[PDB]
């Protein structure tokens, strides 16, 4: 997603 967490679809995941 977009933010401060591990792996997501658009890299690092949203909060």
């Amino acid at each position: 997603g977009f933010g401060s967490k591990p792996l997501d679809s658009f890299g690092l995941n949203f909060f």
